[PDB]
């Protein structure tokens, strides 16, 4: 444990907890968008994923940045792995999405261009302007007033068994048990637009809250005084460590490809590595956060960070992130641990 780390966590808790109208402004915009979308022939079956919450945030230090998902149920889906990528698929199949068919394969580009057209129109009809940024996921980014920012992703939902590329993924059997792994694999999966082309990426982002809210080997982890663990605290600190380094070097482009997602992935790989709750004692926050920082550094150096669900998908391959960018971050983190983590004060 370290006192500095707890002070950072106390600051992050107060920004998250204090009175804010922001969620209300976002709910207003989202509820309005959903109504204009449910009238469209193609987006009629659109539903907000997790209709009840605090809307989900991409940043632990930014209370004004929101992350939202609109899902479309896609029964009787045929998936085809593109170029042996393990995570990117062609979507094959009347139905409402038959309009976006280009032969047999579903067009994401055309679906996103339509989704954008409808949102861009609703923006004019409280001031909400669509941020100029263009990319498949998030499909849309809105700036509400001056401070509030909302990412909106359009995703396809499938209730069929997870694709074969996931068979060895979610290696939680020595931590959460074989019984829990089997229960989670019965949950749906998502397909989001992203190029490896008219390819969709497999997404399991919805599995995170399931694990975070029931994260111990003991069924009573964090339910009493005797069983207080630091797993959630280590993830918040790992995320905050990346966010602060990204902010510091925003004028350069060396940390542009790194995201909270990479930090989450490496963190859950440490959970598999250290499955016992005794390896996560609240008193050992310092050493636990150190095990996290060390593992992430090893990922950067070896250029290896497997998708937690798709083991043959390396998020740190040279083709996705060049070595110079990795070596830059490796140098910045190594500086932070050798200087009592200055980004935290
Ligand atoms: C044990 C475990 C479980 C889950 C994950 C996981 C996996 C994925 C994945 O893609 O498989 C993730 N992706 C991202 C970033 N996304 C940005 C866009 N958001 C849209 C949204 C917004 C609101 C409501 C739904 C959706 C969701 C969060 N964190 C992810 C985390 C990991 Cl690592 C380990
Ligand atoms: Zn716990």
């Amino acid at each position: 444990g370290a006192s500095k780390l707890r002070a950072v966590l106390e600051k992050l808790k107060l920004s998250r907890d204090d009175i804010s109208t922001a969620a209300g402004m976002v709910k207003g915009v989202v509820d309005h968008l959903l109504l204009r979308l449910k009238c469209d022939s193609a987006f009629r079956g659109v539903g907000l994923l997790n209709t009840g919450s605090y809307y989900e945030h991409v940043k632990i230090s930014a209370p004004n940045e929101f992350d939202v998902m609109f899902k479309l149920e896609v029964p009787r889906i045929q998936l085809e792995e593109y170029s042996n990528t393990r995570a990117y698929y062609f979507v094959k199949f009347e139905n409402p999405l038959s309009q976006f068919l280009e032969g047999e394969i579903l067009s994401a580009s055309k679906m996103l261009s339509k989704f954008r057209k409808i949102i861009k129109e609703e923006i004019n009809d409280t001031d909400v302007i669509m941020k100029r940024k263009r990319g498949g996921s998030p499909a849309v980014t809105l700036l509400i007033s001056e401070k509030i920012s909302v990412d909106i992703t359009l995703a396809l939902e499938s209730k069929s068994s997870w694709p074969a590329s996931t068979q060895e993924g979610l290696r939680i059997q020595n931590w959460l048990s074989a019984k829990v792994r089997k229960q989670l694999r019965l949950k749906p999966f998502y397909l989001v637009p992203k190029h490896a082309e008219e390819t969709w990426r497999l997404s399991f982002s919805h599995i995170e809250k399931e694990i975070l809210n029931n994260h111990g080997k003991s069924k009573t982890c964090c339910e009493n005084k005797e069983e207080k663990c630091c797993r959630k605290d280590c993830l918040k600190l790992m995320k905050y460590l990346l966010e602060q380094l990204k902010e510091r070097f925003k004028d350069k482009k060396h940390l542009d490809k790194f995201s909270s997602y990479h930090v989450k992935t490496a963190f859950f790989h440490v959970c598999t590595q250290n499955p016992q709750d005794s390896q996560w004692d609240r008193k050992d926050l310092g050493l636990c956060f150190d095990n996290c920082v060390t593992y992430f550094l090893q990922c950067l150096r070896t250029e290896k960070l497997e998708n937690y669900f798709i083991p043959e998908f390396n998020l740190f391959s040279s083709n996705l992130i060049d070595k110079r960018s990795k070596e830059f971050l490796t140098k910045q983190i190594e500086y932070e641990r050798n200087n009592e983590f200055p980004v935290f004060d």
